[PDB]
């Protein structure tokens, strides 16, 4: 913060008088005043000394000097407001870059996007009730979309003030909402009431200002409502009138200086509107109108703004003097006496000078237009600016999209710019389109939509690859990819370099967030790694982690024309940055609609769990399960018709998503929902039950599995049997093995015969000896085993082989397995020894168990059952929860049980018998009542005590919190049961159909192949259904149509929807409330416009009436100016005439110089020339050569402008024409090549010298002779009263567009010597050019059937 | 386009006359030309004129002139 303190007194300077000028005029009690009389005796700050010369009326720019600053700080209103404000004192000559650079970074204010400058009257303001609502609607709503900077004075009476209010009420109405309208106050530092505390010599952030309205003298207060406030000082105390310069000098820096984004410039939209003012509302509209900011004004409003509006559509010459007074004094009516003849011409002329240039003056025309709004209509104030200006084509329809892109303002950018006639052209959106997807901004992207903006040719290579580096800063998945590109770095990782963000990078973190699926969207190999695109890496002959099969190496790949996905590439993009409602349009146009919502389901899911904490992981589940939701929509539409075509698409690849087939890409994003729906379930029994059937019982086909000769009866139903494809019953018998239901049905068959087996030897084989009956059990056990060992081999990672275990790992049944092996190994270790048989004997026996819990775990079958099991896959830890809870209960009353009655029976490990054992058995009806039963009455209080607790309290309340939470999850745990199906389904498919028995010969038949063989390349016996493209495109072609179909139904159900009704009745009624409130003489124009060039100073003032000779005007006093080249070389060195020496021929040729008027001889008055066309108000001989005309010759050069094949180009009316124009670096402005007539024939070669040619000019100057257009005295702001312009108009033509004179032309060229840009350009009348030059081109054009 | 895709169009037919056409020589075809492409351009509008991109049929009457206008309203 100090650094603010320390910079500004280096930079900033201030005004202060030096000397004391002692003024005639006593002020009011402020009689000891210098002429300033800021603060002292005399107008210093030091001492006043005489400095060696007491000049009388000290000049100001002798006189007062600068100082370097210190007033600047912070402001806070005591009581008024709470928060802080930023002021600073400023110099009245300052550079407009320390300002904004102090503004920018010591104050953190962003570039803005609208500069609107609202001035009025201060003191004397008056208005009308319909005109302060427009001040607090329109202000307010214009100043809070796009974010504008409301600039004005700084001051606390008046219009002012009522802007101060209109945006303080919003601010306080917003409820604190984020962000606020920021506000920029300017006012001269002299007219402050008590700037005497302001001033402070250190840092003053901490400050204290207090208004004050009663010592209001000739000074005023400041504004409480502005955020930011500037104070200029001049020196002077009471001036009125020291910031319009400065202001308007910032405000066009501010609007033309700053945003260079992808081009030369861009310039800010800028505003100037005006509600009533006086005698300082005129010097700032003339003031601001002559730097092209455009100025609206309002009618019905005041007296300034009437009498403005009253001329609009009046010509320029037909203002008069007498008419202007006439239309002031009845506006002015309060004051009309107070004013003189100085002051009605000095206004006169600032309406005149106002009124010249009609392109940069709008009205509001006391309206309906309000209507409308005031916003549109101060918005396309800017665009009618816009269109008034383009240059060479259509890039004004450009330029004002580009515009309403930044406007956030939808029907502006609707209502003009897409209702006249469109050069379609759509290739002009992209860049436009593309700054559209960015902002977000996600309503102009349909409204580009309907504009025909394709999005599968719009979206390019090289434009996803920019709008890839543009994503949301603060967005989880830029601070992923802004980390793969420093995981694999420039040096180590990525050899040659790494800084640019590229599609491998994206592709790569996209891997991440898929799962182990397949090569992601784009291209890893080393045709196209795009990784290391920094450094020179050699071109095609490299292949090799660089560029292959690409055009060029440009720091670039080229056009990888659209990787055959360029819809879901924008979906991507715009579902990692969680945009939801610009998502959801992307995907309307999608082609693979149902594997891209699952995919988008997937990612947002797991991107919601990795990190932000809070408010956007709900809101992007939120959004995932809405895209569920939404592909369960397209699914059921897509199954309702014809559902045997459905179940294909459904386990179709997609070459677009890397394939991960729709059903295999749902698992992994746990799909609730969308699994569970109809057709999906209908598939896995469809996949299951194989080849059978789906009609037939489950209690029916199992008599069939064992009689084996039952296959071949008629009873079970197959599919290949209704065909009568049985030619052979063992391939109906393989068929009907094959599938998986027999699969598992003589899997559960053996397992549950194997349990049997192992309880025959445990019963009669108790033997320390392997028996008969004892390899079975080791060769079944080696068995098992192994199908693990199977499955670890079945689709891991090549890489992860304890990164595969670890989801063995996370399945509790796995471990429970592996802990049944164990625990075998922990019994046979006791089974072999013979000293242990008595622990073998108990040690296995629970395995018969721990065995029964696994052929548990796989009746996840039944329809009633498997829903039903999950329920006690709840209840799992609550099992133990409860058995801790009433093993607890048993042993509180089994020790009390004993312990009154004198129980006497005691052995070893069976007194504990007698003790606890029979405590529990006295609990399900073994109560020994001969030996249970003096105590007796209390036997039936505690006996009644424990079961008025369990079989009351314990027994029936685990009913309800069974029951109810059985009613909780109840949909879950059918939808989960539904999930959990497949895992089942995929296990028992991809699997032999031999018997367990008979699996031992399979377990080596991999093996022995693999003698053979050596690469595991064997089969694929997965899902996995491969497509070829004729029926690809006959399945894709037929679900869009479908996809429509569905998007009718969900628009139709939105509208139905009773709640969206109310919002058509809502908006429908707020239609009503805006809908029923609607109860000359042509003279040296340019000559007499003030701001002479290159010489600051001014004319005088010379009106429409007095402009002749013949007429009289005593008050012209025009100074007599010369330019600092006046007294200069050859030139006439007459610019100081007043001596004898102006003795120069007049109306004659005075050697070499031609000093013979054109037009006619021209008067001479104290032996000086006058104009002859009038009086321009400034009197010498200015920057021109000499007195009256001085000759010059500007040549011009037409050619036709033809098409394609070379026929001419045609207009609606007249015909097409082209002209040669040249720009000067120094000039910003397009003229044509004319040049001084002081050689003879070198005129042309004076201005086309280094422009034309050396040698060959002299030849073109030969064939220069052509044929002559106008002649005589020109309009030019360079015309004082004595030395004007007279030119002769050449013009050449060029017939045809082929080789003949224009070859002369074309090889002659040496343009590029000392000029900055020369080219053909087509004639228009909007075209850019000087204003005296368009003249030339429209009197000319008649002579060809140019258009106009 | 604001139909969503709506079931059935509003049919559009174009009678203009082959004379006045920028680009025709791009449109003839010795053989049945089932696949074609024209590209519309607004620049080198001359005499001639450009056909609508909407029209979902067109009809091109020829007369033998080339700028004659008005020789498709008997038609
Ligand atoms: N900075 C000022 N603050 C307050 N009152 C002022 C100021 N400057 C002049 N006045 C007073 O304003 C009165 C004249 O009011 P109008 O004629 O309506 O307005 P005008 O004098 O033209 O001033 C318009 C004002 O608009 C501002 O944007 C601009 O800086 C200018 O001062 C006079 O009493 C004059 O002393
Ligand atoms: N009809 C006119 N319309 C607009 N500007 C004009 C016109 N006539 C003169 N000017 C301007 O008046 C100024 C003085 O005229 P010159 O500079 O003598 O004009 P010219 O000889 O045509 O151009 C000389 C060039 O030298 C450069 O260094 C400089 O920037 C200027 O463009 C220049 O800004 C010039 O563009």
């Amino acid at each position: 913060q100090e650094s603010l303190s320390s910079w500004i007194p280096e930079n900033i300077k201030k005004k202060e008088c030096v000397y004391f000028v002692e003024s005639s005029k006593l002020s009011d009690a402020g009689k000891v005043v210098c002429q300033c009389g800021y603060t002292h005796e005399q107008h210093l700050e030091e001492a006043t000394k005489p400095h060696t010369f007491q000049g009388t009326q000290w000049d100001p720019k002798k006189h007062v000097q600068e100082m370097p600053t210190d007033a600047f700080g912070d402001i806070v209103f005591t009581g008024l407001s709470q928060k802080v404000k930023k002021y600073v004192r400023v110099s009245q000559d300052t550079p407009s870059s320390v300002i904004y650079h102090l503004m920018t970074q010591h104050w953190g204010l962003d570039v803005p996007n609208l500069l609107i400058s609202v001035t009025g009257g201060a003191k004397n303001f008056n208005m009308k009730p319909r005109l302060k609502s427009i001040f607090r609607r329109g202000l307010v709503k214009v100043a809070q979309t796009t974010g504008a900077w409301i600039i004005t004075g700084g001051s606390h009476t008046g219009v002012m003030k009522q802007v101060g209010e209109a945006v303080r009420d919003f601010s306080l109405s917003s409820s604190y909402k984020e962000g606020e309208l920021i506000t920029i106050g300017v006012a001269t530092w002299g007219t402050v009431h008590r700037r005497e505390g302001l001033i402070h010599p250190t840092g003053s952030f901490p400050a204290e200002y207090i208004l004050d309205e009663d010592g209001q003298g000739n000074l005023t207060c400041l504004d409480s409502n502005h955020s930011h406030f500037i104070l200029v000082d001049d020196g002077t105390h009471g001036q009125y009138g020291v910031e319009i310069p400065l202001r308007t000098r910032l405000e066009k820096f501010i609007s033309e200086q700053t945003k260079e984004r992808g081009g030369v410039a861009i310039k800010i939209p800028i505003v100037c509107v005006v509600l009533e003012g006086g005698p300082g509302t005129l010097h700032t509209i003339d003031n601001a109108t002559t730097n092209g900011t455009p100025c609206v004004v309002v009618e019905g409003s005041g007296r300034v703004a009437d009498v403005i509006a009253q001329v609009a559509n009046l010509p320029v010459s037909d203002i008069t003097i007498s008419l202007i007074q006439q239309k002031l004094s009845v506006f002015f009516q309060e004051m009309f006496e107070t004013f003189t003849e100085s002051r009605i011409v000095e206004w006169t002329k600032k309406i005149q000078d106002i009124v010249r240039r009609r392109q940069l003056l709008t009205v509001f025309r006391e309206g309906k237009d309000g209507q409308q709004d005031v916003d549109v209509a101060i918005l396309q104030a800017l665009l009618k600016a816009s269109r008034s200006q383009d240059h060479f084509g259509h890039e004004n329809w450009d330029h004002q999209l580009k515009l309403a892109v930044a406007w956030n303002r939808v029907d502006i950018a609707r209502s003009e710019i897409f209702m006249d006639e469109w050069q379609w052209k759509p290739s002009d959106l992209h860049p436009t389109m593309t700054a559209a997807l960015i902002s977000n901004k996600p309503e102009f992207v349909k409204l580009f939509l309907e504009n025909g903006v394709q999005l599968k040719e719009f979206v390019t290579w090289d434009t996803l690859l920019y709008l890839y580096e543009n994503l949301d800063p603060s967005c989880l998945f830029h601070s992923k990819l802004q980390k793969v590109l420093v995981e694999d770095p420039e040096r180590p990782a990525c050899a040659p370099a790494a800084p640019r963000l590229q599609m491998h990078h994206v592709a790569q973190v996209l891997r991440e967030l898929l799962g182990d699926f397949t090569q992601p969207l784009y291209p890893r190999p080393r045709h196209n790694d795009r990784l290391r695109l920094l450094l020179p890496v050699p071109h095609v002959k490299l292949n090799v982690q660089g560029v292959s099969l690409r055009s060029l190496y440009k720091r670039s790949s080229g056009h990888v024309t659209f990787t055959m996905d360029p819809i879901r590439d924008l979906l991507i993009w715009a579902i990692v940055q969680n945009r939801r409602e610009l998502a959801g349009i992307i995907w309307a146009q999608s082609q693979d609609c149902i594997a891209a919502a699952l995919a988008c389901s997937k990612i947002l899911k797991e991107l919601s769990k990795e990190e932000e904490d809070t408010d956007s992981s709900e809101e992007m589940l939120a959004l995932a399960e809405e895209y569920e939701h939404r592909a369960i929509g397209v699914f059921t539409e897509c199954y309702r018709k014809d559902e045997e075509r459905a179940q294909k698409l459904l386990t179709r690849v997609s070459e677009a998503w890397g394939k991960t087939t729709c059903l295999q890409l749902a698992l992994e994003a746990k799909d609730m929902k969308f699994v569970s729906h109809g057709g999906i379930q209908a598939f896995l029994t469809k996949v299951w039950w194989g080849q059978l059937s789906v009609d037939n019982g489950l209690w029916r086909v199992t008599l069939c599995m064992l009689a084996f000769p039952l296959l071949l009866t008629g009873l079970i139903s197959f599919r290949e049997k209704r065909l009568q494809d049985v030619g052979t019953p063992a391939a109906r018998a393989r068929a009907f093995f094959t599938a998986p239901v027999v699969v598992f049905h003589l899997n559960i068959l053996s397992y549950f015969a194997f349990l049997c087996l192992f309880a025959y030897v445990l019963m009669v084989d108790f033997q320390p000896v392997p028996s008969w009956c004892e390899c079975a059990i080791y060769l079944w056990l080696f068995s098992l085993v192994c199908e693990e060992m199977r499955q670890l081999f079945y689709d891991p990672d090549e890489c992860g082989l304890m990164k595969k275990a670890a989801l063995y790992f996370s399945d509790f049944w796995n471990k429970l397995d592996v802990g049944a092996i164990l625990l075998f190994v922990a019994g046979l270790t006791c089974r072999l020894i013979p000293a242990t048989l008595y622990p073998g004997r108990v040690i296995l026996s629970l395995d018969f168990i721990l065995f029964c819990l696994r052929l548990m775990h796989i009746f996840t079958i039944s329809k009633t059952l498997g829903p039903k099991i999950i329920i006690v896959k709840r209840m799992m830890k609550d099992v133990f929860f409860f058995l801790f809870l009433l093993a607890v209960w048993v042993v509180s009353f089994g020790v009390a049980k004993q312990a009154i009655l004198i129980h006497n029976e005691r052995r070893v490990d069976w007194l504990f018998r007698g003790a606890v054992y029979h405590s529990y058995l006295t609990i399900f009806g073994q109560i020994p009542g001969y030996i249970d039963g003096f105590p007796e009455w209390l036997t039936v209080l505690l006996l009644c005590l424990y079961l008025l607790f369990t079989n009351i309290l314990l027994l029936n309340l685990l009913i309800a919190m069974f029951n109810y939470t059985f009613q909780q999850v109840q949909e879950h745990t059918d939808q989960i049961w539904k999930f959990q199906r497949h895992d089942l389904i995929e296990e028992y498919h991809g699997r032999p159909a031999a018997p367990p028995p008979f699996i031992l010969l399979s377990h080596l038949q991999l093996f022995i192949k693999r003698v053979v063989l050596k690469t595991p390349a064997k089969r694929h016996k997965q899902l996995k259904n491969k497509l070829e493209k004729n029926e690809e495109a006959a399945l894709l072609s037929w679900e869009i149509y479908l996809k429509e179909n569905y998007l009718q139904n969900r628009q139709f159900q939105q509208k139905q929807r009773p709640e969206q009704k109310i919002e058509d009745i809502s908006n429908k009624v707020d239609a009503m409330v805006d809908l029923l409130d609607l109860d000359g003489d042509s003279y040296h124009v340019n000559a007499r416009h003030l701001l002479y060039p290159n010489c600051p100073v001014t004319r005088f003032p010379v009106p429409n009436e007095k402009v002749p000779w013949e007429t009289e005007f005593l008050i012209y006093d025009p100074p007599f100016y010369t330019a600092e080249r006046k007294d200069a070389a050859a030139m006439d060195p007459m610019g100081d005439t007043l001596e004898p020496l102006s003795t120069i021929q007049y109306n004659v040729v005075d050697g070499l110089r031609d000093r013979r008027s054109f037009h006619g001889p021209y008067t001479v008055q104290a032996g000086l020339p006058l104009n002859p066309m009038g009086r321009t108000g400034l009197r010498g001989r200015g920057s021109l050569s000499c007195f009256g005309p001085n000759h010059t010759l500007y040549p011009m050069v037409t050619r036709w402008r033809r098409n394609e094949d070379g026929a001419i180009c045609r207009k609606s009316i007249k015909k097409m024409l082209e002209v040669l124009v040249v720009k000067l670096p120094l000039s910003e402005h397009w003229a044509l090549p004319g040049g001084s007539r002081e050689p003879g024939e070198m005129l042309p070669r004076k201005l086309k010298r280094i422009l034309r040619q050396e040698h060959w000019p002299s030849f073109e100057n030969l064939l220069k002779c052509g044929m002559e257009v106008y002649k005589g005295y020109m309009d030019d702001p360079r015309n004082t009263d004595n030395a004007w312009i007279e030119t002769v108009a050449v013009s050449v033509h060029f017939q045809d567009q082929n080789d003949v004179e224009l070859n002369r032309l074309n090889s002659n060229l040496h343009a590029c010597d000392s000029g900055a840009s020369i080219r053909w350009q087509v004639v228009d009348r909007r075209i850019p050019l000087y204003a005296n030059h368009k003249t030339l081109l429209q009197k000319a054009a008649a002579e060809f059937g140019a258009h106009y």
